[PDB]
């Protein structure tokens, strides 16, 4: 519950994290930053791996994702990506297959041979 593994704490006997979640913060706008207990509202869009460059995100459902961050909330890196995001700012996130893609992995490690880039924008907090 205290996040021995990244955030989730599953798969392994807990405490064995991949950490492949790649964070790159790109601008910060409105004021607050989504981090633990803070209501989250944001969107991503993924590039490459499927068709070469920007095509669609997991987060890209048309609607902004609204959920409260808070430690073990989601997979091994979604809590990581949001935790730090600032409302009205952007981030470049690289999606791991031992984390964000599926934690099941299609390729050797879909990300390097491929290129899974999910560009994110925080647009609101609680």
């Amino acid at each position: 519950g205290a996040m021995a593994l990244e955030r989730p704490e599953i798969d392994f006997p807990e405490g064995q994290p991949p950490e492949y979640l790649d964070i790159t913060d790109i601008t910060e706008g409105d004021g607050p930053e989504a981090v633990k207990g803070s209501n989250v509202s944001m969107h991503y869009v993924g590039v490459s791996w499927s068709t070469g460059e920007e095509f669609d995100a997991s987060w890209n459902r048309g609607s902004t994702l609204d959920f409260t961050l808070g430690t073990g909330r989601v997979i091994k890196g979604w809590d990581m990506g949001i935790a730090g995001m600032k409302v009205g700012g952007r981030r470049k996130l690289v999606i791991p297959p031992h984390l964000a893609y599926g934690d099941r992995s299609p390729s050797p490690a879909i990300k390097p041979g491929e290129t899974l880039i999910f560009v994110v924008d925080l647009v609101g907090v609680g």
